[PDB]
Order: structure tokens, then sequence, then C-alpha cells
């Protein structure tokens, strides 16, 4: 079984790098349009809109606005299992913000957060992070009595 992954990258294709070295696949969501998915997934995404030094979880801008109308779309919110972010340190307290306002909001665990195109130990981690994830699924089953 495949783990469901879903991610968003800007221009700067960031994100696209640190997916890339995961040696995982995953669907990317595209700059315009709807898509859709079927089976269940942890979202990967950057955060923008940073600027305010005593952030707040509801002012808008952190989550990027494509992933906003993919998670508008009530069977891929539905599908949502956890969530991983990124961003630059040098934002401060608005650091991979999009991973709070996500896990917050949408009610999912915040996984990992990390910067840029990640280091190799993100890499490493986030493997092995994934793979625990949805091990842990399987203590979920239904009764078969
Ligand atoms: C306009 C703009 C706003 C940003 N705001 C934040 C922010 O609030 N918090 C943060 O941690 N990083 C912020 N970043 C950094 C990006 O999240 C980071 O560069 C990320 O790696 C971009 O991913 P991408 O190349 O996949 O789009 C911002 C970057 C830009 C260009």
């Amino acid at each position: 079984t495949v783990g469901g992954l879903v991610y968003f990258s800007s221009v700067s294709e960031y994100t696209h790098r640190f997916v890339e070295k995961l040696g995982l696949p995953a669907t990317r969501i595209p700059l315009h349009g709807r898509i859709e998915v079927d089976e269940p997934y942890v979202l990967i995404l950057p955060t923008y809109g940073g600027g305010r030094a005593t952030p707040d979880i509801n002012h808008g801008g952190y989550v990027p606005k494509q992933v906003i109308a993919f998670l508008n779309n009530e069977h891929n919110r539905s599908l949502l299992r956890g969530v991983i972010a990124a961003g630059n340190t040098n934002f401060g307290a608005e650091f991979a913000y999009a991973g709070n306002v996500v896990s917050r909001k949408c009610g999912v665990p915040y996984l990992y957060r990390f910067e840029l195109m990640g280091t190799p130990d993100d890499v490493e981690a986030v493997r092995a992070g994934l793979a625990d994830f949805w091990k842990e699924q399987t203590c979920h089953l239904p009764s078969q009595l």
C-alpha cells in the first residue's frame, strides 16, 4: 500500500524539490484549476503571507489559495489525514504557519515542518514519519466479529 501524498509548490519549486527527494509518489495541486483525489493522504504545503511579528491563526494568507480551494471540495477535505508544512525560519513566529492553520482548522495532526527544499535529515524523518503514520491507521480497523 502506497501512502497518499498531495502537495503544492509555487514557481520557486522548493516543496516540489523536497517531494522529489522523498522518493515517495505524490499528486501536485495545480497553479489554477480543480482537481480531486480518491484515497486518504497527507498534505505537504509551503507558507506564504508572512510579515506579522505577533501572528494570529485566523489571519489570511498563510495557506496558499490553491490549497484553500482544493480543501473547499468536501471529498478532498474528507480524505485529509495530516499536514506537513514548509517555510523559512527567518519568519520567526510565522515559521511554517500554514501547518498550524491547516492542523487547527481541519482537525488533523501536524506531522512535521521544514525549511525551503529540506535537509537530508528532513527527508529521512519524513520518510520514517509517514511510514509510522500510515501504520497507525491499522490500529483503527473495523471490528470483524
Ligand atoms: C511572499 C512570501 C511569503 C512568505 N511567507 C512565509 C511565512 O509567513 N512563513 C514562513 O515560514 N515562510 C514564508 N515564506 C517562505 C516560503 O514558505 C518558502 O520559501 C517555501 O520554501 C516556498 O515553497 P515553494 O517554493 O514550494 O512555493 C514566504 C515566501 C514568500 C515568497
